[PDB]
């Protein structure tokens, strides 16, 4: 298990304005909970809490 931003095809966050959106985004796949920060390595996204080690997660790379 892990903390990270999750991730869609192909390497690319799930961009967000809202926490609750997130939360839901991330517990349907296994997360205990999920928010929206704003800044961070990866801005406007989807950070997961305790996310399933088989979710594809935000790796360095080109969203494509
Ligand atoms: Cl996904």
């Amino acid at each position: 298990v892990r903390d990270a931003y999750i991730a869609q095809n192909y390497n690319c966050v799930y961009h967000c304005a809202r926490d609750a959106y997130c939360n839901e985004l991330c517990t349907k796949n296994g997360a205990k909970s999920g928010s929206c920060p704003y800044l961070g390595e990866h801005k406007f996204a989807c950070y997961c809490k305790d996310l399933p080690d088989n979710v594809p997660i935000r790796v360095p790379g080109k969203c494509h």
